[PDB]
C-alpha cells in the first residue's frame, strides 16, 4: 500500500491528517479515534497560541529550551494562513477559530519572586530579541480586569499577534477540512502497530479488524509511546510519556462580557498557569492546573478546582465569583520523561510519531504537521526539530544542580501562589529542609539521568514501588544507549 | 381520575400513597426526567430532625411545631423504605446510607449561630428523650480536619441518618408503576377550573388531561401555577427558588464515614455536611441562596465555599479526591417561611410545596396527610396552620428578624473564615442595622420577610423591591 | 522689654529660637519646654526631608496642595547650609544630622489601588514636571530590602537629594546652636500668656514664676491653640489643633546593617505611611502610624505597634522580625481642624504662632523659621505662607463631596493595608453602607464647615458629647467670622 | 555573728534572704544585685501560682513530671501564710501581693491538637485524681473575655484556689521584709566567688571591693552557673544554665476594667503560653513568649511582641487592641541544659546554689527557699528536691526518641499557633522533612546526652561554631563523670 493511517483524533492527528490529505490527493489517508476523546488534552485547552507568554528564565537557560522557544516563534508565524485555510472549507455560521489576536501578561505578587519576576524579565528579553511587536503598558489601561486590590497586577505587557483559538471550533474545522481534502474517519482505536523486516504493514483496531498501510503516524497523545514501544527492541529507545493532567473551566460571565485579549501570568509552580481565554456567546475559558500523574486520571481534584477558581476571581475579575460554572474540563498533556517532544522518524520504515508536546502541542500543531509531511515526502522538514527525533537516549538539558534548585523553587512557589500566611522564619526553614531529600532522590534514581522538576515532585510523593520501577527503567535506558 | 403535577420526592411520594390506597382510581404523575431546578436530585439527603434544630427555630411556636412534625416523620422512615425496597431487587441499591449522625462544633463560624444552635440541639434531644451522647472529638471515626478548623465538641445522634436521594427517586417511580400509577413525561402549563371545581391540566405539548383531583407538587413552580386561577394571586403565598449547591466526590482511598457528619445550620440556611454513599462516593453540601429568578447553575463562589469548608472542617483527604458532579437544585422557599400543604377554595385542588430545606425528610408524613384529606379524613393534627390558602404568617417580630439578618450577614464573614482588623466587625454590625431597618419599614407596615429572603431583597434591583411592596400591599387588602 | 520668649522646644521652637538669636544679637531670647518633650512629634519623627515622596494625587489636584509642594521644594534647598550651620557649633563626636541623601519609593499591593497606584503616578509626574533627578529602577537593584514575596514591591523610584536626618541629633544640635548664638534654655512649661491693652506682657510658668517680654512665639505643637485661645475673644479666632498621635520604633538590626537610602511607600490611609530611615550604630527607625485623637494620648495602642511591625517585616525586611526592639516612640503631629498650619502674627501685638504643621513640619522647619523671623523684623517673609496666618476663619479647601469620597476611600484602605482576606462581595457591601453615615455626620456637624478626612473619621467614632461640643464650636466660629 | 552572702535579688535570692534573716538571728545576711534587675525573670513574670494549670500530657507521663506536679501542689499550700507574713511588714498603701484566687483554662483551636487537646484532658484528669475544687463551665459564663469568634474557646475550666501575684509588689514586699528582719541590701553585682582549700572565703563585687563570708548562696538566675563554673574543675560539674528569654506586657485597658480570675491556655510550643494576670489600677499583665538563647538578650524581638499582642487580642479580648501599651517586659527564665533545677550544696564548703527553675520558679519560691535554709541549718529540707543537687552529671529523663517526637510536634505547633493558612498538603510535607535533620543533630551532638526540645530547637538554628562548642562541652562532661 501507499495508504497512510493517522492514529489519534486530537489537534495533532487531525492537523497531520489535513496536511497529508491536501499534499497527496493520490493516496488514501485514514484517521483513527472515537468522538469521546478520552483524556483528550485538545478539548480541555483554551487555547492560547503561547510563544512569548510560555517563556521562563529556566527554559531560556538551556540550549534545548532556546530551540523549543525558536520552534514556538516559527509555529506562531504559520497560524494566520493555517486558520484562513481551515475557515475557507466552512461558512460564517461555523464560528470563528480565532477568539483573540493579542495577549496581556500580568505581574502580581501572588507568587514566588524567584519565578514570576525572573519569568516576566525573560519574556520581555525574548520579545526584544525576536523583534516581536509588544509594549509594557499601564495596568490602568488593561480593559475589563477587576482584581482584588491585594491581588492586583502592578505591571502589564501587551503582546500583538499572540492570541487564542476556540479548541472546539478548531477540531470541527479540522474534521471538516480533512473530509474536504478526501480523508476518511474510521471511529475506532488502534490496539497494535504491525511491522516486520523493519517496515510498517498496518494497524490492528479494537474491533479485531486489520488496516494495511505503508505509512503510520502515531499522534495518540499520552498513549503514543506505549503503542510504538511494543515493537521489537524499542521499549528503551522511545522515551516514556506520562499524563500531564490539566484542569480548566468554562464560565458564563455575570453580564455576558469578556476581555478583548488573552489575560495570563507567566508559567508558575510545576507548569501551572493562570489565564483567561475569550470565547463567543458570553463564555470565558479559565485555566489551567497541571500535575504529572504516573497513572491516567479522568477527573479534576477538589484542590485543582478551588485553586483555579480562587486565582481567577482574585487576580483577573471579582465578577467571576457570581458567574455561572458551565463545565470543569480535564485533559492529559502528554508529559515526556526527558521534557522534550517526540517528533519524526523511527528505525522502522514508514513509522512516524508526533507526541510528548506537553502544554504547547496545540500551538506547535501546524509546524509539527508540515515537518512530518516533509519527512514522509523525502524532505528534511523544519531545521532544529532534529534533536526531538522520537528514537533517542533521554536528553539531559540541565545539570542535576539546576534541576534541584528548580524543584525547590517550584515547591516553595506552591506556597506563595496559594497565597499562604505563615511566620516569616518558616519559608527559610522549609527551603533548607527540602534540599536534602530532593538531592537524595536524584542521586538514588540514576547516576546519569535526572527527571525535570514537574516529574521529580510526582516521583518524590509516589509509592516506593513506583520509585523502584523508575530506577529499573533509567538503568535499562543507560544499558541500551551506552 | 387524579393528576399529580411534579415528579420530585413530594409528587412521587403522594403518587405512591394514592395508587396504593385507592386501587379503584387512575393516578397520572406529570414531569420530565431532566427534573429542571429539581431540589430532590441535589439533596444528600439527611433525615434531619434534631440536626436541623436552631435557637431561632425553637424560639417561635411555628418553629416548635415544625420540629415536632420532623420527629413524627422520622418514625415513618424505616417502614416507608422497607415498603419501597420490597418492589425491587438486591441490584437496585439501598435507600438508607447511614443510621446515625455526628454534629460537630468548630470555630469556623459566628458564636451567635454555632454556639446557640449546638446548645439548642442538645436541649431538644434531652427534652425528647432521644438516644444521643456528647462524645470526645478523638472518638469521631474517619474525620481528618485542619487543626485550626477542627471541632472541639461532637454529638452522636442515634436513629437520625440519611438516604441516597437518587435511589429513593428510582424506588418511588418503580413503586408507583407497581401500584398502577401512570408516568406522563410532560410539564403542566395551566390548571383548568370553573364553577369552583378542577376540570384538569393543559400540558406543554398542547394536550388536555381531565381529572376531578389535581395535586400540585411542582416545587418552586407550584404557586406560579395555582396563582393564575381567579382571585388566588394574593391568597397563595409566593414561593421563590432556594438555589442549593452540593457535590459528589470519589474519595482518594474509596473510604467514607459510617455516619452523617454535619454542623448546625449556618448563615442563611447554608450548612456543612457529608452524607455517605455506596461505591467509594460521598455527598457534600450544601449552599443556599434565595433568588427572585430561577438559576440552573452553581456560581464559582458556591463551589469554592462548599469545597473549602469540607476539606478544612471534615477531611483534608477530600482535597486530593476526584470531583464527579456539582449538583444544583431549587429548595422551594415560601415568602412567609412555612410550607403550603393541603386543600384550596377550589374543589379537588391540593398543593404540596414550600418545604424549603426539609421536604425530603417530611415527604412520607406530608404524603399520608394529603392522602387522608383527599379521602375525607383530617390527616395529621398540627399541619393545619400550613394550609396553602392563607394570609402570610408572621412567626417573628420585625425586631427579631432584623437581629437575625445582621447576625447571619456577619456569619458569612466568620464562616469564610475572614481575617480583618479587629475594629472592622463592630463597624460593620453598626452600619448594617440602619439599611436593613429602612428596607423592612419601606416593604410593608405589617409583613416582614424572613432573613434568608430579606438579604436577597436588600441586594435586588429597585424594580424588584417595588414589585414586592405592591405584592405585600395587595395581600394586606385581600386578607384585612 | 525687647526680650523674646519662644514657648516650645520641638524642632519649630528651637529652629525659630536659633534664627532669632543669630539675627538679633542685641535681644535676649528665652526658650521654654522640658527635656521629657511630652507628646513631642519631633523625637518620634525619623525623619524624612519629604518633598517629592510626600506628593499624592489628592494634593496635586488642589491649588492649596500645589503651593504646599512648591514650599517643600523650597525648604529642601535650605537643608544643606542649615545642617552645615548647626554641625559647625559642635565637634566630630556629636554625630551627623544627615543619615541619608536619597530616597527609594516602593509600590506593593498591600494597600488600596485608589491611593497607592494614584500616588505613585502623581510622584512620577511631579518629578518629571520639575526635571528633578530621579530614576524608575528594577526592584532587584534596591539595596538591602528582603520582603515577603507576597508583600514585595514590583516598582521602585530612586529620588536623588531627598534624604533624612536623625531627629534626636537635630534637636541636640539646635539646642547647642541656640546656646552658641546667645539663647537661654529655661526647662519649664508655660501655663498662661499675659496680655493687656492688646499687647503681650510675658508668660507665667508652671513653677509659679512670671517672665516678662514684648515678643512671645508659641511653638508648643498640639498645645499651641489651647494656650493662645485662653486670651480674651480668641477662643473662636484661632483654629483648633488636635493630636495626630503617631507611633514609630527604633530597632537594632539582627546583623548591625541598615539601608543606605530612605525606603518608603507613598502616604496611605489617614496619612499613615510605611518608611525606614537609616540611623548610625546598627539602629534603624521604622514609622509611622497616624490617628487624630480629640484628647492627647502619650502611649502607643497594641493595634498601632502590631500594624507598624507587621508592615515593616513583610514589606521592607524579614530580618526585622528577629531584630531587637529598642524603643516604641509616640508623638503628637499638630493636626489643625481646617488642615492648614498656623504661622505668623495675631491681633495681639508681639504674639506670634508657629504650629499646625501636622506630618511635614520637621522638613519645613528652616523655611518656617526664616518666614516668622522676617515677619518679626518688619519683612514679608516667604510668599504663599501669608494665607496661613493663625487668626482666621476656618479655611474650606475642599468640597464636602470631595471629603466624603476621601473618607470612604481611606476607610476601605485600612482594610487593604492590613491586608484583610474577605469574601469578594464584602468590600462593595462596606463601600455602599459607609457613604450614608459619613454624609449624615458632615450635614449634622455644620452647614458651612467640613472637617478633613483624617479628623472626620476620629469624629465619626468619638462620643455623642464630643460630636455635640464640635457642633457648638463650628457654630461659635460661624458667629465670630460672619 | 557569721556572714552569709546571697548573690541575686530575684524572687529566689530574696525569698532565701528573708527565710535566713528570720530563722537565724545569729547570722549576718547580705544580698547582692542592682535595682535594674538586668535579664531578671521575676519582674517579667505575671505571675501565675501554677499547679493544675501547668499540667501537660508529657509531664503526667513521666515519674519526674508527677514529682514536679506534687511539689507544685505542696508550694500552693505555703502561699497564703507566706503572703500574710510579707504584707505584715508593710501598710495598706504598699499594695496587695495577691491579684486573683482562681484561674480559668480556655481551649481554642488556635494551636496544635497534639498539645492543646492532650493538655486540656491531662489538666481535667489531674484535677479529678486530686479531688481538687474545679468545674468544666460553659464558655458563655466566663466573665470579661471578648474573643474574635474565629479564635474563641469552645471549652473552659474553672480552678478554685489557683491564682496569681503582682511580681513587682512581691519583690518590694520581699526587700522590705528582708530589711525588717535585719538583712543588708548591697546594690552591686558579684564578678567572682573566692575559695581556697575547698572552702568559700567570699565574693569580689563589680566596684572592685571584696566581701568576706563562710556561706555564699548563688541565686543569680541565668548567670548562676557562669559564676560558680569559674572555680577549679567545676566547669563540667555544674550543668549549664541558658537564657529562656520571655516577653510580656503591661497594658492599660480601654475602660480601666480587668478579669477577676487568671485567664490562660495550657502550655504551648516550646513552653510559650498565653495568659492574662489581673493587676490593680486599670492595668493587666499579658504573657508570655519563651525562647532559649545561647547568649543573653535584654530586648524583645519584633516577632515576640507581635505574636504576644496578636494572641491576646484575638483569643482573650478584642478591647486590648485599642488599649495603651505601658511596658514591654523581657526576662531570662533560667533554662538548665538537662531540664532540672540546681538546688543545694556543692563540693565547695559553704557554697550553695538556687537556680535553673525555668518557667515555674516564682510559684516554687517559698518551698525552694525553706528547702535550702533547712539544708544550710543541717536539716534534710523537702524530700525529692535532693535529686536536683547542683553538682551532678547531666540527668537523662527522656529517650532521644521521645525528645525528637516532641521537638517536631512543638515545631509544627509554632505554625498552628500563629495561626498559619497553608495548602492542606504542606503540614504533612513539613512533618516528614523535619524528622531527618533533628535526628541527625541529636546523633552528632553526643552518644549519651540529648538536650530537651526547648534547647534542641535553639541548637538546631545556632551557628556551626556554637554547635561544635556544645559537642566539646557534652564530651568534657562525659569524661568528668564516666
Ligand atoms: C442542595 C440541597 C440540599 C438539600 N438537602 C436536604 C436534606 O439533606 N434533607 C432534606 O430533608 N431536605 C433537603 N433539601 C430540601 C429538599 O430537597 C426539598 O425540600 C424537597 O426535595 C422539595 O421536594 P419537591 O418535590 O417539592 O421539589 P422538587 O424536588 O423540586 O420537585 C419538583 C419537580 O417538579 C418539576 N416541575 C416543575 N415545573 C413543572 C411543571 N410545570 N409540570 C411538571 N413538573 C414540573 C421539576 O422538574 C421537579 O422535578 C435540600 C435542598 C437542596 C437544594
Ligand atoms: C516572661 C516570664 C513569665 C513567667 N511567668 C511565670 C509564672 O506565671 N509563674 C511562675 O511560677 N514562674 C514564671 N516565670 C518563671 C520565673 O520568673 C522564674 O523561674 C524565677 O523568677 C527565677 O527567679 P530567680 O531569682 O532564680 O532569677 P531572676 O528573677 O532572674 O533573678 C536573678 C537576679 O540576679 C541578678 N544578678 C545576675 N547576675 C548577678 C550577679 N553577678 N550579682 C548579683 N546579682 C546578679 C539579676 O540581675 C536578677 O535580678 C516566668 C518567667 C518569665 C521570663
Amino acid at each position: 500500500q501507499t495508504d497512510v493511517i493517522v492514529v489519534g483524533n486530537g489537534v495533532l492527528g487531525l492537523s497531520v491528517g489535513v496536511e497529508i490529505a491536501r499534499t497527496r490527493p493520490d493516496v488514501r489517508v485514514t484517521l483513527l479515534g472515537k468522538p469521546a476523546r478520552q483524556y483528550g488534552a485538545t478539548p480541555a485547552a483554551g487555547a492560547m497560541l503561547g510563544a512569548f507568554g510560555e517563556v521562563t528564565a529556566h527554559a531560556l537557560a538551556s540550549e534545548h529550551g532556546r530551540k523549543k522557544h525558536a520552534l514556538a516563534v516559527q509555529a506562531q508565524r504559520l497560524w494566520p494562513e493555517w486558520i484562513e485555510s481551515l475557515e475557507a472549507t466552512g461558512t460564517a455560521a461555523d464560528g470563528r477559530i480565532k477568539t483573540a489576536d493579542d495577549t496581556v501578561v500580568l505581574l502580581n505578587t501572588v507568587g514566588h519572586s524567584a519565578l514570576d519576576d525572573a519569568n516576566f524579565a525573560a519574556v520581555l528579553t525574548a520579545l526584544k530579541e525576536a523583534n516581536a511587536p509588544h509594549e509594557e503598558i499601564a495596568v490602568e489601561s488593561v480593559d475589563w480586569i477587576d482584581p482584588d486590590p491585594n491581588s492586583r497586577p502592578l505591571r502589564a505587557l501587551h503582546i500583538e499577534g499572540e492570541g487564542s483559538v476556540d479548541s472546539g471550533i478548531l477540531l470541527a474545522a479540522l474534521e471538516r477540512s480533512f473530509l474536504q481534502a478526501g480523508g476518511r474517519l474510521h471511529p475506532v482505536d488502534a490496539t497494535e502497530i504491525r511491522a516486520s523486516h523493519g517496515r510498517v504493514e498496518g494497524v490492528v483496531t479494537d474491533d479485531g479488524d486489520f488496516l494495511p498501510a505503508g505509512h503510520v503516524v502515531v499522534a495518540a497523545g499520552a498513549r503514543s509511546q506505549r503503542l510504538v514501544a511494543a515493537l521489537p527492541g524499542l521499549a528503551h529507545r522511545i522515551p516514556r510519556i506520562y499524563d500531564g493532567v490539566g484542569v480548566s473551566a468554562l464560565v458564563d460571565t455575570w453580564d455576558g462580557s469578556g476581555p478583548a485579549t488573552v489575560l495570563r501570568t507567566s508559567n508558575r509552580a510545576f507548569a501551572c498557569g493562570l489565564h483567561l481565554v475569550p470565547r463567543a456567546g458570553g463564555s470565558v475559558y479559565i485555566g489551567a492546573t497541571n500535575a504529572v500523574c504516573l497513572e491516567p486520571r479522568g477527573a479534576a481534584s477538589i484542590e485543582e478546582t478551588v485553586f483555579l477558581f480562587n486565582c481567577a476571581t482574585h487576580q483577573l475579575h471579582r465578577g467571576l465569583n457570581g458567574s455561572e460554572l458551565r463545565k470543569v474540563q480535564v485533559g492529559s498533556a502528554p508529559a515526556p520523561i526527558d521534557g522534550f517532544p517526540l517528533i519524526g522518524g523511527t528505525s522502522v520504515e514508514g513509522l512516524w510519531m508526533l507526541s510528548g508536546t506537553y502544554r504547547d502541542g496545540l500551538h506547535m500543531s501546524p509546524l509539527l504537521a508540515r515537518h512530518v509531511v516533509s519527512l514522509m515526502d523525502g524532505g528534511t522538514g523544519v531545521d532544529g526539530l532534529r534533536e526531538f527525533r522520537p528514537e533517542r537516549d533521554l536528553i539531559s538539558a540541565w545539570s542535576r544542580e539546576e534541576i534541584l534548585d528548580d524543584v525547590v523553587r517550584h515547591t516553595m512557589a506552591t506556597g506563595y501562589e496559594f497565597p499562604w500566611r505563615l511566620p516569616l522564619e518558616w519559608p527559610h526553614m522549609m527551603e533548607t529542609f527540602l534540599q536534602g531529600p530532593f538531592a537524595e532522590l536524584a542521586d538514588r534514581l540514576s547516576d546519569t539521568y535526572t527527571p525535570p522538576a514537574d516529574l521529580m515532585t510526582a516521583i518524590m510523593f509516589s509509592e516506593r514501588e513506583q520509585q523502584d520501577e523508575l530506577i529499573a527503567y533509567y538503568a535499562d535506558v543507560h544499558r541500551e544507549w551506552h
